[PDB]
């Protein structure tokens, strides 16, 4: 196939429908919505020094919207963490992403957003960069994973 | 300025002495000891098709020794997981690696070894290989981290 | 700072103005113009399975246009080669790219385009993929280099 | 399969017997022998901060031996270049490695060794590191290629 990157995760459940943004050169902006779990999730990547908009992974729920704006390129993620559990408001009870938190190399923290409820996942990055996301979304964020590169 | 890989981790605490095995072409044998926590941890890497013995990180503790023999190259790790916590019996209450578990692409599970107490960590690898480990060792395994390559 | 790739070259001289398309998932189309030397050079990359248009590095000179359409992703480049040297009136001081030739994994050759004069350059790729180009262009393609991944 | 690197080449002919040292962390020492072509060729690699000897690819011919010692890790190769052509004093008139030259980031040039006859090859490295060699040896060095990593 084409060029490719190291992929970790997914954390979360087998619900909703798969999506993969693919890889890019870094991250500029993450946009998510949240209440008791994570709803929407959408990313403005850097591609070779300019913004590139990933597909929107919108949840239909009326959740609070946040926009995490990184000082790209000198600021970048060193950690992604959160929790996974079901959220009872569904017909199926499969685990979903209840919370996300992000930390950066400058010591900014974004989140937690959502409810720190369930099982903990934590991706600390000692060397390397986050360069794309993938997940599964239905009414909300069922699962999340990350692509990495040097 | 020597060649680098993606490194994730570490998971555990600031105790003991740093070690870094660096990177190789894959994993052949993992060797560890356990009881209440992980003591010893050593690895036989693959280096360009032949075994390469990593440095030993051995604990003096009279622990149970286990040898994890992967059917290299067809079988490789797809998950590293475990638990970190203080171990009350150290002259310090700093967190160490209480448990480890390993899963492979053939569906085998090795562990849990040690005791599942404290904060869970989990690295599921969807695409990528483990090519090295780094860590910290005092009397026990204080921290572990993993290098990944395509 | 941002994601990086293996970069080889440049081949050619220090004239014209520098450009770098950066890196992508692979190559779909190369468009160039030629006569005595290479003029125009532009690329349609694959970005995560969709085409992405590289910046245009156009020559005004009335040269022959060629479009090289690979059957991506099954078909890819396995060799970039060419010749560099000064050219007559337009590039008297410094070498420019006089010719380019490309080989693919399916045994297609595209070119030589231009004239085979001066100093030979040859990049046979045994493993890895071309994921981007860089260069310098004035009236002509003064230089070219390649980013590679995998 | 297991971990891989980008590999460019080969330069030279199809004669002799193939060898492939694989990949490591970097380069400490190149040893070669030369007269009107390249004879012997062997490398002491860096592996995670200690030397690792590659297999000797020695020529029995009465040539001049040369040890290229880099100031590892701060000094590394940025260029491998040379010439290939058949060599009169041989039975098969396939091309062999006639000359090699090596440049470093420190500004040091080692070579040219042998004789600059036949077809030029030239790998300038703008980003990335040489982390192994592969080749072919009979009574002389028939071909050479390079593995590269970030
Ligand atoms: O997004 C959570 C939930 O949303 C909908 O109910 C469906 O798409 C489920 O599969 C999914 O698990
Ligand atoms: O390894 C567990 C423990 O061993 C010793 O007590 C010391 O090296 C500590 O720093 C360390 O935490
Ligand atoms: O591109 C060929 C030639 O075109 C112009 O003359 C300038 O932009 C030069 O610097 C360059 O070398
Ligand atoms: O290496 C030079 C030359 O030496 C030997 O004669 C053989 O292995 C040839 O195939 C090879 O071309």
């Amino acid at each position: 196939m084409a060029s490719q990157t190291i992929t970790v995760g997914p954390w979360g459940g087998p619900g909703g429908n798969e999506w993969d943004d693919g890889s890019y050169t870094g991250i500029r902006i993450i946009e998510l919505s949240y209440k008791e779990a994570i709803g929407s999730f959408s990313v403005i990547y850097d591609l070779n020094g300019e913004p590139f908009s990933g597909s929107k992974h919108t949840s239909k729920l009326p959740y609070t919207n946040v926009k995490i704006e990184l000082q790209f390129p000198e600021e970048f993620l060193v950690s992604v963490s959160g929790y996974t559990a079901p959220f009872s408001s569904l017909a199926t009870r499969t685990p979903v992403v209840r919370s996300l938190k992000f930390k950066t190399n400058k010591g900014r923290t974004f989140g937690p957003y959502g409810e720190e409820d369930g099982t903990y996942f934590n991706l600390p990055i000692e060397n390397g960069l986050v360069v794309g996301f993938k997940g599964r979304t239905g009414d909300l964020l069922d699962a999340i994973g990350v692509h990495m590169a040097l």
